[PDB]
């Protein structure tokens, strides 16, 4: 699945890994993340992520 980078800190949200420590099971697409999910490292909102795709 896709990977998205936090433009502030460089954390990669990997849809295959999810973010289970913050309530997100593996396989959750970035668009399916709750509106108040933030970067687990720096706290940036979803708006600050970019999909790693051409
Ligand atoms: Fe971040």
């Amino acid at each position: 699945m896709a990977k998205w980078v936090c433009k502030i800190c460089g954390y990669i949200y990997d849809e295959d890994a999810g973010d289970p420590d913050n309530g997100i099971s593996p396989g959750t697409k970035f668009e399916e993340l709750p509106d108040d999910w933030v970067c687990p490292i720096c706290g940036a909102p979803k708006s600050e992520f970019e999909k790693l795709e051409d």
